[PDB]
RNA sequence: AUUGAAAGUUCAAAGCUUAGAUACCCUGGAGGGAAACCAGACUUAACAC
């Protein structure tokens, strides 16, 4: 099964208050970084329970098709104008 | 003009008394919340050429 034993954010959820931004990713780089349309590319430190073999991120990179289907799982519109605590933003870019 | 005439089978009298529709008796036995079903379909737009 999918384990995520750590993401390191408390960054990216610095960035984030107060404001409305879409958080869009991306995984080649070999690293995952977390892009803000806010203009800033924030580099995620993160450890999960599957090694992505870096022949799958290259063959979701080139196939038009996957990439365009990857837009579906990539991105969070977050608002934190209103009341936006830490915590339930660290959620939300947890999962 | 008769072995006749005359003569109320009448009177008094409670179908009453005692007496538990009660006794025994499992709504139980048998019976699959199952049957069917794709987490899938697809790229498009813009300008440059």
């Amino acid at each position: 099964r999918f384990e995520l034993s750590y993401v390191e954010l408390d960054k990216v959820i610095d960035c984030l208050r107060n404001y409305k931004r879409k958080v869009s990713l991306d995984f080649i780089d070999n690293t995952l970084i977390a892009e803000i349309e806010g203009s800033t590319k924030i580099p995620i430190s993160f450890k999960s329970n599957l090694d992505i073999d870096k022949i799958i991120k290259d063959l979701v990179h080139n196939n038009k098709l996957l990439s365009f289907e990857l837009l579906g799982f990539k991105s969070v519109e977050i608002d934190a104008t209103k009341i936006s605590d830490k915590k339930i933003l660290k959620e939300i870019l947890r999962d």
